[PDB]
DNA sequence: AAAAAAAGAGTTGACACCCGGGCGAATCCCTGCTATAATGGGAGCTGTCACGGATGC
């Protein structure tokens, strides 16, 4: 936890949140997942309802 | 020889409105807590000299 929380603040260069980066892994997870077993590549738009979040968040 | 008014000023009410400041509500960032056993690290030159200087017995 202390190597993964103090890596995701000063490693970015810029203020980004815990929410946002573990959002931002969980998106490009799912999306590496959907491509590797759905077709060739996943769009954004299917994101949002596999994720179930509003398509202005996900873009 | 005389003598009053469209403008020119001056206001007086009458809206049209346009960001400001609150009331909300919806939603970001922080921080800590997870209990089987985790126990010393991965590049990099190494195919230029030559000078001019800094350590050692």
């Amino acid at each position: 936890q202390a190597i993964t929380r103090s890596i995701a603040d000063q490693a970015r260069t810029i203020r980004i949140p815990v929410h946002m980066i573990e959002t931002i892994n969980k998106i490009v997870r799912t999306s590496r997942q959907m491509l590797h077993e759905i077709g060739r590549e996943p769009t954004p738009e299917e994101l949002a309802e596999k994720l179930a979040m509003p398509l202005e968040k996900v873009r």
